[PDB]
């Protein structure tokens, strides 16, 4: 019944951990139930990630549950790939094939590649942010050869909070110089509000500029200062609270504790926290098709010391690995379904623009067809007061006596 | 007064670790000396590098000498930042101000940014590999807009 895990979460992630505690409790059954070991560090600090992984492989664990910053993730990914080790994790996809890891993120490439291609963008800029790796920077930036766009990329992560007034004024002023009015935030939901917030100041969001919202929680950051600005906004959903699996898990959710569980009374689930619920979801049913397929898992000994030389592997994590990636169950993020490398595959991102009357669901792609959404003939306000202008020069304009 | 030092060195670098054992010879002192111990491995694998500098720091190493990737060089500065060891490297900068490491190379990126400045370039194609990084990219990047390039 308790089979061993190992839990590595960071130390601002409260709702993401405790999206991990209500999955603990729904997906719990009579046969078997999981037991987790948790320890809360910094996970961008990768000693204490490699400090901390080892505390978990002499402790003998099955699987691995964690996060990874761009400093800490070669190390786990390294570490994973000699010791067998199986990891789950709810962060950025790795910039290539790496195994014994099950990235419950789905990849954002081509989605975003795809909804610059419907607004027809042949010239845009794009502030991307370091902390989730640049291979998001990097299709930009090799697609941008094949449509002869014209990308003005600013590492806007690298910044301190003192200076943060002075160069963000320094910054659009920079982007006045092509006079660009088609912006990509690809940064996360906190620097997003950080940037919403000098764009209502220096007062870029009016007629005319459109942004997209680069990352999977759209709706999950605060819209309603830039709603009314008149400024069309773009985004990226992959909680699509339209679904009645989570309109049941809301009704749940909504109603907890705040206590308790922190950062749970609200009406919404970060997509980081949502993919955690559904992460359990995944190692459940993993161990169960390991039940039902009749196979040992169980430690024969000691894992001993993890800096083992010559490197020993467990040769009962590759049924872990093989049950994991074998999992094809519902959840908050639509479809969850593995490749060999652990990537998500036929999995499903809804396309929100944000209006006056809110966000709003109008478009959709799939790893086999883009763009597909026809219609959202439902909604519909129907108001608009088109702009028209004119110059001051008689008799064609001409200002009237009173 | 035998001075031990941690020596990490990749597979297919000869002439770097030729140049490693003349730089000893030529500066090796009467009453005092350098006595390195030598693991040869893959630098890009980060539990390599991992289980490399335990090695070394088990041994009881003064400083390390060694290399990195783009992926195990987090790998070497955490580890010393936490444990106050001192490395020295001819890799590529660190992108930021991570204590107890010698970086032999110096700042490459502030030339480039200066030459196509001489040149008066206002178009031009940049060519770059993952493996070796992109910090000068993203400066090249950054000052595209700021000096009007069409990269
Ligand atoms: C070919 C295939 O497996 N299609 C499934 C579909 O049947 C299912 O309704 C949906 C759930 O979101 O996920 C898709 O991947």
């Amino acid at each position: 019944n308790s089979i061993q895990i190992g839990g590595l979460f960071p130390r601002g992630a409260d709702q993401e951990y405790s999206a991990f505690r209500v999955g603990m409790v729904q997906f719990s059954t009579s046969e078997f139930r999981l037991t987790p070991h948790i320890d809360n560090l910094e996970v961008a600090n990768s000693f204490a990630v490699t400090n901390a992984f080892c505390s978990q492989f002499s402790r003998g664990v099955y699987a691995i549950f964690g996060f990874y910053d761009k400093k800490s993730v070669n190390t786990i990914t390294s570490f994973c790939g000699t010791l067998h080790v199986s990891f789950i994790t709810p962060s950025f996809p790795t910039d290539g094939t790496h195994p014994f890891v099950i990235q419950m993120r789905p990849d954002l490439k081509g989605a975003l590649l795809s909804l610059i291609e419907y607004y027809q963008w042949d010239k845009f800029a794009y502030l991307y942010d370091s902390d989730r790796g640049l291979s998001t920077l990097q299709a930009v930036l090799d697609s941008a050869a094949e449509k002869k766009w014209q990308v003005t990329a600013i590492n806007v992560g690298n910044i301190n909070n003192d200076k943060k007034d002075e160069t963000y004024r320094s910054l659009f002023q920079d982007l006045e110089l092509k006079k660009e009015r088609r912006v990509i935030l690809d940064c996360e939901r906190d620097k997003v509000n950080d940037i919403v917030d000098q764009v209502i100041t220096i007062g870029k969001h009016v007629k005319g500029y459109h942004y997209i919202i680069a990352n999977l929680g759209f709706t999950d950051g605060d819209l309603l200062k830039i709603q009314f600005g008149g400024a069309e906004v773009s985004g990226f959903q992959i909680v699509d609270y339209d679904d009645s699996l989570v309109s049941k898990f809301i009704e749940r959710w909504s109603t907890l504790e705040e206590k308790e569980y922190p950062g749970a009374h609200t009406a919404t689930i970060k997509y980081t926290s949502a993919l955690t619920y559904d992460a359990v979801q995944v190692m459940t049913e993993a161990f169960r098709n390991l039940r039902k397929q009749r196979i040992e898992i169980s430690r024969r000994g000691n894992a001993g010391d993890c800096l083992a030389n010559p490197a020993v592997p467990w040769g009962q994590g590759v049924e872990i690995e093989r049950a994991l990636k074998q999992v094809q169950v519902e959840g908050l993020s639509g479809n969850i379904k593995f490749d060999q490398n652990g990537k998500r595959i036929n999995y499903t991102i809804n396309i929100m623009e944000l209006k006056t009357n809110g966000p709003r669901k109008i478009g959709y792609w799939s790893e086999v067809d883009k763009m597909v959404l026809t219609e959202d003939d439902t909604s519909g306000l129907e108001q608009k007061t088109v702009v028209v202008t004119t110059i001051l020069e008689s008799p064609y304009v001409m200002m009237k006596k009173n």
